[PDB]
């Protein structure tokens, strides 16, 4: 459950348990992976803000009512009220997180200072050239995707990992290729492979719907056996299924992931393609931004190595009177 | 972030992100409020021009190296180079902006024409008696503080608003008076209040340091409880602190500001003392200056109502060749 209640503010990100969101009033959704939507369902009855692709997927697959889903266009600043009359406001800018379709970071600006919240993301130098991040503003808290914050874990770039996958498939001209994925993500990798090997990617109807939003080449189909590359759920890649698949057609299987996965069959390949920043990329990202502090988004994973990258700490800003009133609840008063 | 890159020139004002300032070479700081120093810290390593009081404050609180700070005396014309071959120059005159300690307007003159850049300012008729503005020169672009440029927002003069505050404090002789302020500014109001009520103003050590530069009466102290008027950060004025303060001493709180703030406690008062020209003041200012063009400095806020006061436009002046080489990236 990798979401956050931002302290001293009415802001929640990827956090949907109202029982525990005592003072939260403004709700944000970075992307549609299940660990960022725990407790989010058709019963949701509060305004939430997200990217247009996330807004489409959220209504489509979790049946949150459209009236509560406020799509904000990525890369445009938006003013949002922090009290009942918009006396106090903040600016939020969504920025591409380069993690999966719809994934964004949130730059929050208001009485509380400047907060960058990465959500899940994969850093690239182009990120630091975003206009919203090139104005010299000091970031006070950086909420960081620390999924791969392990100095022992080295990863190639996505481009290099994709190259390794191309090299491997070239050695298997007569093989079907199972690509084991999560429900959302890596569609751009599927497109690169379909173009390289002049073949169709076979997908489920749910993933074909999503691909329509992405502006990718016309290389995807639901038609069974229409091409050599088959997008499958990552859990389907196992020894037992290799033995079933091979009764119809020679098959190899690829798990593009940073996770450490023992290969149980000679034709199952684990290749460290990743949609999260590597440790070295996190170090570059934080050293460039020099925030006053770093707070991990992923509670169960390590976060460290940025002590010498921080700017001098700043005192906790006072909450404006009007926002205090907005965050209050009659349930926390007597009578 | 209310700074500007003046187009067709190497001039920047209150604009410090170098990566955006590829062709800017002359940097100016109108005053030390944080929305005018976004990106300016001890990493700054270019010449920087400002008023003497701004220079003292910039080094003290942002740790810009003295070697980069070029204080220019207010009200004096200064010739500044626009290249590195001793050819093209401009003249800059700093004029009192009447906004806060150290605040200035910049009159720029050169190949680009005559540009008046107000920064933040509060207009007064004395402003127009400035010798630099009484020579009949035609201002081509007036960069204007449009914070309060709303025909519906009517404001008293600072003197009238101060009088309202005096009237309020007279009703509570047994009370401490919290005055919620920004980090810089309104020290003259604190002085007037201490003299009116024959008491001391309790300040932070930082603000006491600044007061030493202003030539104000010996009415300020950092000694706790040493007087009835307490300068506090404006964010501290809130319902919760009224309940805390009154457990020690009866307390009134005053927010001197033009912002529309709802009072959450009977004894919190918002009084429209402002350090920004009102709309009616902006109109008299522009109407007296008749610039070719008015460009707002506060892009997040509305600006208009001046087309009746503009002079006929002029074509974009040519950049001299030597200055292009200076600006080259
Ligand atoms: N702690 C945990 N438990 C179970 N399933 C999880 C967990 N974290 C992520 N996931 C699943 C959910 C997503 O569909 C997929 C990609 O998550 P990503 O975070 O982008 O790598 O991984
Ligand atoms: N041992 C283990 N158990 C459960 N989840 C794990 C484990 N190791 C990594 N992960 C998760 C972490 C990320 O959510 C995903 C890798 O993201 P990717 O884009 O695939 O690199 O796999
Ligand atoms: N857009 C914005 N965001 C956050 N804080 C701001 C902003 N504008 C001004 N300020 C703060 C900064 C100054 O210290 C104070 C007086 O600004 P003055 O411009 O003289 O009225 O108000
Ligand atoms: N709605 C709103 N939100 C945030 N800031 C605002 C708003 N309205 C005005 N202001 C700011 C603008 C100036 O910085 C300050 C007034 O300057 P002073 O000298 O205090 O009159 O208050
Ligand atoms: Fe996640
Ligand atoms: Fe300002
Ligand atoms: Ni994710
Ligand atoms: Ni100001």
């Amino acid at each position: 459950m990798n979401g956050v209640l931002i302290p001293h503010t009415p802001i929640a990100v990827d956090f949907w348990s109202l029982r525990r969101a005592g003072t939260a009033r403004l709700f944000f959704l970075s992307h549609m992976h299940s660990d960022h939507t725990v407790g989010l369902s058709s019963t949701w009855a509060r305004p939430l803000y997200c990217s247009p692709i996330t807004a489409h997927l959220l209504h489509r697959h979790l049946q949150v009512s459209k009236q509560w889903i406020q799509a904000l266009e990525v890369g445009e600043s938006h003013v949002l009220p922090l009290d009942e009359i918009g006396q106090e406001t903040m600016t939020v800018t969504l920025l591409d997180a380069n993690h999966c379709p719809g994934s964004v970071m949130f730059l929050f600006e208001g009485y509380f200072g400047t907060i960058l919240y990465t959500g899940d993301f994969r850093y690239t130098p182009s990120m630091l050239k975003e206009p919203a991040l090139t104005l010299g503003k000091q970031i006070h808290t950086l909420y960081l995707d620390n999924t791969n914050c392990n100095p022992a874990l080295v990863l190639p770039s996505r481009q290099e990992a994709a190259h390794q996958i191309v090299q491997l498939i070239r050695k298997h001209p007569q093989h079907n290729i199972k690509i084991g994925l999560y429900s959302l993500g890596k569609e751009s990798l599927l497109e690169q492979l379909a173009l390289e090997f002049q073949t169709w990617v076979v997908l489920s109807p749910r993933r074909l719907e999503l691909v329509q939003l992405l502006g990718l080449a016309d290389v995807f189909t639901v038609e069974e056996k229409a091409g050599r590359i088959h997008a499958v759920d990552h859990m389907e890649i196992c020894h037992s299924n290799m033995l079933r698949w091979n009764q119809t057609h020679p098959t190899i299987a690829i798990l593009p992931t940073s996770r450490k996965i023992h290969s149980s069959h000679p034709d199952i390949h684990v290749i460290p393609y990743s949609d999260h920043s590597s440790y070295s990329e996190l170090r570059a990202f934080v050293a460039a931004l020099k925030p006053c502090q770093v707070v991990p988004i992923v509670s169960r994973r390590p976060c460290g190595g940025f002590q010498d990258s921080l700017s001098p700490r700043i005192s906790v800003p006072l909450i404006p009177d009007s926002v205090q009133q907005y965050m209050s609840s009659s349930s926390r008063k007597p009578s």
